[PDB]
């Protein structure tokens, strides 16, 4: 059986479920936990998610630090909360002057105004979800709850981090035992004692812990994964990429689940569901708190997905014409930004509008930031690397607008390695250490959460110049389906720390007898930043779907990314089924989702991505909020 084997041996086995974007992967790893349990396993399940998505999803508040045993059950079931940012931060946490008179007190207090000991203390990026699981194995060997038969987990959404936080505290382990015999101002520039054999006693297990984690993915007797997708077409490829790592880092994959399938029979439940979140959404859209002054502008549904150039030209009377395109006036220049979660098309948008005003007059770029080639797909023409591209397919015609596509990861790479190219030879004076606080130097400039993207942007902010400054007036950008909208205020202190920092620099370089390297990066964002609050030239859009949820969500950051200040002018709800084509809507969604199956079926046999084992799950028609009802989804799925 399908579910047997999942609860064959005594043998402690550790249940993983990994995806993306909301598949109700917690309220499938929910079921499992509980259907695993009935079969008497003591189990415990257990979620790295902030917004306590275990909690809700088994209706008990199970969001405790440790694992707590659940009320109103004669079932052995253990739910663990687990809060990343706070814990694992958590275990991370004579007077001779002589040189005073050598005149050396001036160079010697321009570094530690470098406070490098403040850059050792610094706990490497990546910590928190790296011990996670690692935690979650204490408890479990520890059995000082219970023992503990298996393990259901909730992984967040799609290894390397392990190796990078084990090079990270490599780096600063290796400098503290170099720092336990020491000169006595040498520790004075970071702060440390004589004897470092405290703290690097503590800082290895840290490492070990790390490392065990790396052990236990690999650990073909205990771990097994299951990826769980539904059944859209980029959600299959993108699963067929996350086996291909499976295979490679030897993880044992067994499974795939596929949930929110529509049935033959109760397929006509669906629309009646999917209306009443349609009817909801839009009902906030027009009262939503804060959407009163943006506007507003409802699309019906995607006719056939847009694939081409004239396509893309149908899609701008849709959206922006027979409501307002009175977008275009203004000054010479205009630059417009279009944002949203994965899978509202927002691309499709993105495109629809430079092409919209390439043929009233103006000459406009697009650029996109997403590194899955949107463009290359939208206009149907591979528009690849950074630099812009010509667009070909109408008929004969004037075409005033081009796509170039930066890869935001190569965009940011290509910024840390500027930073490679004197004063290395004084730090290196004492011991060679040039090599690692370099590269500790950057462990904060990867703290923040989405700049990956933000570099490609300031980019193209400067671009501004003879070559283009006269070729374009207005353009618009794709921000990549994540988190690029930042609604908090850390423009001015992440601009802040480049200034801290260039400051920092220039007062040990005037003590040693560039900076203008980070001068290059300070007026960049502040140029990026300038087109930012510009009301006049700059306004921006963001795209949505009526599912409720998803719609809320755009008012969550529309109304906190307006005190911010920067002019959110318009919200586009792309995707809205109209009624008198229900029938087509259902017609339609079914097909692509068999049409998406075939495409799974058909993936290169068993050799590596796969077509290994497959589970189909119905749609998830009611709220599985219920304990009774985890037992329910559970049995009707596994």
């Amino acid at each position: 059986g399908v579910f047997e084997e999942l609860a064959a041996g005594q043998q402690r086995k550790y249940i993983m479920i990994s995806g993306k974007g909301g598949v109700g992967k917690t309220s499938l790893s929910a079921s499992l936990a509980v259907k695993l349990a009935a079969a008497g396993h003591t189990t415990l399940v257990v979620s790295t998610d902030p917004a306590h998505s275990l909690s809700d999803s088994l209706a008990q508040d199970v969001s405790g630090g440790r694992p707590v045993l659940l009320q109103g059950t004669d079932l052995p079931l253990w739910g663990l909360e687990i809060d990343p940012e706070e814990a694992k931060r958590e275990f991370f946490e004579q007077v001779s002057d002589f040189m005073n008179r050598m005149g050396m007190g001036f160079v010697i207090d321009q570094l530690k105004e470098l406070k490098l000991g403040e850059l050792l203390n610094t706990p490497p990026p990546g910590l928190d979800e790296a011990v996670a699981i690692a935690k979650v194995v204490q408890f479990v060997q520890a059995a000082e709850y219970a023992r503990f038969s298996r393990i259901v987990f909730d992984t967040a959404p799609t290894l390397a981090l392990p190796d990078f936080v084990d090079a990270s505290l490599a780096k600063v382990i290796r400098l503290r035992k170099k720092l336990n015999g020491a000169t006595s101002v040498v520790r004075g520039l970071f702060g440390a004692g004589e004897s470092q054999d405290e703290a690097v006693e503590k800082l290895e297990l840290l490492q070990q812990r790390v490392r065990m984690v790396k052990a236990l993915f690999r650990d073909k007797t205990q771990t097994e994964f299951i990826i769980a997708t539904i059944p859209t077409y980029l959600g299959v490829n993108e699963s067929s990429r996350l086996l291909q790592a499976l295979r490679a880092e030897q993880i044992p994959c067994k499974r795939i689940i596929v949930n929110q399938i529509v049935g033959p029979q109760q397929g006509d439940a669906y629309l009646r569901m999917k209306m009443k979140d349609q009817i909801a959404a839009l009902e906030m859209v027009a009262n939503d708190p804060g959407l009163r002054p943006l506007r507003k502008v409802i699309a019906p549904m995607v006719d056939v997905e847009v694939r081409g150039v004239p396509a893309l030209s149908y899609f701008g009377n849709v959206v922006w014409k027979d409501v307002y395109d009175q977008m275009n006036q203004g000054a010479d220049r205009k630059f417009f930004l279009l944002g949203g979660k994965g899978g509202v098309g927002k691309t499709s948008c993105s495109s629809s509008l430079a092409v919209h005003f390439a043929n009233d007059g103006l000459p406009t770029l697009v650029v996109s930031t997403d590194p899955a080639h949107s463009l290359s797909d939208a206009f149907d023409q591979d528009l690849s690397g950074g630099s812009p591209v010509k667009i070909t397919s109408p008929l004969g015609d004037e075409l005033p607008l081009w796509g170039l596509q930066l890869d935001p990861e190569q965009a940011k790479a290509e910024l840390r390695a500027v930073l490679a190219d004197t004063l290395d030879g004084l730090g290196l004076g004492v011991i060679s250490d040039q090599l690692k606080d370099l590269q500790l130097g950057e462990l904060l400039d990867t703290p923040p959460p989405g700049v990956d993207e933000a570099i490609a942007i300031a980019k193209v902010v400067q671009f501004l110049k003879a070559p283009e400054y006269s070729h374009f007036k207005r353009i618009v950008f794709d921000t990549a389906p994540t988190g690029h909208t930042l609604r908090l205020l850390s423009l001015p202190d992440f601009l802040d720390a480049s200034i801290g920092k260039l400051v920092r620099l220039r007062q040990k370089l005037s003590a040693a007898t560039a900076v203008k390297r980070l001068e290059a990066l300070q007026a960049s964002m502040e140029d990026a930043k300038a087109m930012f609050r510009n009301q006049q030239t700059t306004e921006f859009i963001i795209v949505t779907i009526p599912t409720v949820m998803a719609t809320a969500e755009s008012c969550r950051l529309a109304s906190a990314l307006q005190h911010e200040g920067i002019p959110l002018k318009t919200i586009i709800v792309n995707q809205v089924v109209q009624a008198n084509a229900t029938d087509k809507f259902l017609t339609a969604r079914r097909a692509d989702q068999a049409r998406a199956l075939h495409h799974l079926e058909e993936d290169t046999g068993p050799d590596g991505l796969a077509s290994l084992q497959l589970i189909k799950a119905p749609l998830c028609d009611l709220e599985v909020r219920g304990v009774p009802a985890l037992s329910y989804f559970g049995n009707v799925v596994w």
